[PDB]
DNA sequence: TGACTGACTGACTGACTGACTGACTGACTGACTGACTGACTGACTGACTGACTGACTGAC
């Protein structure tokens, strides 16, 4: 079809979700509108998790390019606040600032979103403690036994990557 | 039935780390660097040596 949507892939429910490269396949968009659609439909939280603290521009490169999609619900934009049909769900989660992760409460996530996960000839100045943050991340949040997934796309097909 | 608001707020900077890159270099080393005891034996030598001269008798 155009753009696959990725339920078939959660079929198997492992809470790793390595997906590479695909530039332009709609896993940008899918992982959008997925954690929308589980607030509607059950009321789980959602957060969009980035790497690093100064983009705030992504208030709106995030949720205009999904928000037509869907037909008849509401949806608005508050900075860092994310409503649909009136009810607050989402927020953006830097990495590189950790500290403030370990002040907030953790919102109850099913699934954590990221993609563009590969850096591609950056300087190299990442996260140090890498694979340890995402796993500080994993404990931080969801402290008890219930399960929670976690969907990750790198931009290229880089066939060694840290993780 | 309302009119600034005082404390949350987008944001939009204002100062600062390291990582990576752009030449030194002085550190390090290797390929000369011309000497310097050894070989040794090419040339040199006294040290050591075996057969011709030297004739009054064996013989007369
Ligand atoms: N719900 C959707 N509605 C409309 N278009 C969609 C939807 N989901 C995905 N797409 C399409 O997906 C295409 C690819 O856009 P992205 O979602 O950014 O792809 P992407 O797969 O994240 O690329 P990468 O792998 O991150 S480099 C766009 O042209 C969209 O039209
Ligand atoms: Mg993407």
């Amino acid at each position: 079809s155009l753009f696959y949507n990725p339920q078939k892939m959660l079929s198997y429910d492992r809470i790793l979700n390595f997906v590479i490269g695909a530039r332009g396949i709609g896993k940008s968009y899918a992982m959008k509108v997925y954690p929308i659609n589980r607030f509607i439909k059950y009321g789980e939280q959602f957060i969009y998790v980035r790497r690093y603290k100064p983009e705030l521009a992504k208030v709106s490169n995030y949720f205009n390019d999904v928000a037509q999609e869907f037909p008849d619900h509401e949806l608005v934009v508050k900075g860092r606040r994310f409503y649909i049909d009136g009810k607050l769900a989402g927020w953006a989660i830097p990495l590189s600032v950790w500290q403030s992760e370990k002040s907030n409460a953790y919102p109850n996530v099913s699934t954590i979103v990221f993609d563009e996960f590969i850096r591609e000839k950056d300087n190299s100045n990442y996260i140090p403690n890498e694979v340890s943050a995402l796993l500080n991340l994993m404990d931080t949040v969801f402290r008890n036994r219930e399960r929670v997934r976690c969907i990750c796309l790198s931009n290229a097909v880089s066939v060694v990557n840290p993780y």
